[PDB]
């Protein structure tokens, strides 16, 4: 498997860890039978893009953190929105209101690059602490000291 790739504009490294891959069948939220390659280890990742820059961390079908700086909002959830993706989260596949298109991963990332609000409500909540050099984000991406969607932090 690559070490390196690119995915929405994002160079990925992999920093520490490993996958192997299971073709699974996983069920959308518009009731599509989709066929995808999941990966299942623990990983890390860094992401580099023209407008943001983001440290995540994953299991099989799981983010656990995504540590995010950008330019503004919309570059943050440009980040945000692709790591949702690629961490194959079941929240993610049931967040689909469309049907869908060609890779599989590449149809989903397109779809919520369109419109991530579905996304962004069911992913889940968690209050945070106050920790120097973060801040958290809300659905609707703007900032809270209290609360933040579940495993990302925004770097400030
Ligand atoms: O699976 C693919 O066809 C490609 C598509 C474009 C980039 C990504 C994500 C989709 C994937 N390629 C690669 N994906 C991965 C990978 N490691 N861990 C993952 N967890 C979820 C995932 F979803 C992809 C990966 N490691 C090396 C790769 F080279």
């Amino acid at each position: 498997i690559s070490s390196s790739f690119s995915f929405g504009g994002f160079t990925f490294k992999r920093t520490s860890g490993s996958s192997v891959k299971k073709e699974e069948e996983v069920l959308t939220g518009n009731l599509q039978t989709l066929k995808i390659r999941v990966h299942e280890g623990y990983e890390e990742f860094t992401m580099v893009g023209r407008r943001a820059t983001a440290i995540l961390r994953k299991a099989t079908r799981r983010l656990i953190q995504l540590i995010v700086s950008g330019r503004d909002e919309q570059s943050i959830a440009e980040a945000i929105i692709v790591a949702m993706v690629f961490s194959q989260e079941d929240c993610m596949i049931k967040a689909v209101r469309g049907d869908l298109n060609l890779n599989p991963m590449h149809q989903l990332l397109r779809h919520f690059q369109k419109d991530a609000k579905v996304l962004f409500q069911n992913w889940g909540i968690e209050p945070i602490d106050n920790v120097m050099g973060m801040i958290g984000i809300l659905p609707d991406m703007t900032p809270s000291t209290e609360m933040s969607l579940r495993g990302v932090r925004v770097s400030k």
